[PDB]
């Protein structure tokens, strides 16, 4: 029961979280990271968590619900 933060005001494009956790983070050439699932699954937070730490500027987070 975890939730992916993205604070969008920080993003600046990167693209890292995609290429870390591709299934859970699209990002449109010409758009931000795009969130596909709010609240994933358990067995995904470990990949997720590659994407919050790859991201330049910490724009991603996880918080438990
Ligand atoms: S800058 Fe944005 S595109 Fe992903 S790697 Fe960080 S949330
Ligand atoms: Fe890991």
């Amino acid at each position: 029961g975890y939730r992916v933060e993205a604070d969008r005001d920080l993003c600046q494009g990167h693209a890292m979280c995609e290429l870390e956790a591709p299934e859970y983070f699209r990002v449109p050439k010409r758009g931000q990271v795009e969130i596909l699932d709010p609240e994933p699954p358990e067995e995904a937070r470990g990949v997720i968590k590659h994407a919050v730490w790859a991201c330049p500027t910490q724009a991603l987070s996880i918080r438990e619900t």
